[PDB]
């Protein structure tokens, strides 16, 4: 029944994380300024005429530090849980996992979190 527990909290980790991306998009503004972190911070306007698309917005968004921090956790205890249990449950084929397309999208949202650590610009 531990398991169940441990699928349980997986879940409900899941569901919380977006439900922190859903509030985090809810609670910031774009033009108030849009930068990588720190000081650079400057104004877009979009304008229908020049084909040319400003990719600066999607990039970077901005987020309060507290935001940030406790995304970071929950991504940061996501990964571990999950590898733990794929540890956990080798079948005697640690191949196929790459193929699986559930490890793929969890670890290709998850390692950004841990890497925006090392640069605080990338936050």
């Amino acid at each position: 029944r531990s398991s169940l527990r441990i699928r349980l909290f997986n879940f409900s980790l899941k569901l919380l994380t977006c439900l922190l991306y859903i509030v985090r998009v809810l609670l910031d503004d774009p033009a108030l300024g849009i930068g990588c972190w720190g000081c650079p911070k400057q104004n877009y306007s979009f304008n229908d005429s020049s084909s040319e698309i400003n990719w600066a917005p999607i990039l970077w968004v901005e987020r309060k530090m507290t935001l940030w921090a406790i995304q970071v956790i929950v991504a940061i205890i996501s990964f571990l849980e999950t590898m733990l249990l794929i540890y956990l449950s080798y079948k005697g084929n640690i191949w196929e996992q790459i193929f699986r397309v559930s490890f793929v999208l969890e670890m290709i949202n998850t390692l950004p979190f841990i890497i925006t650590i090392f640069w605080p610009p990338l936050r």
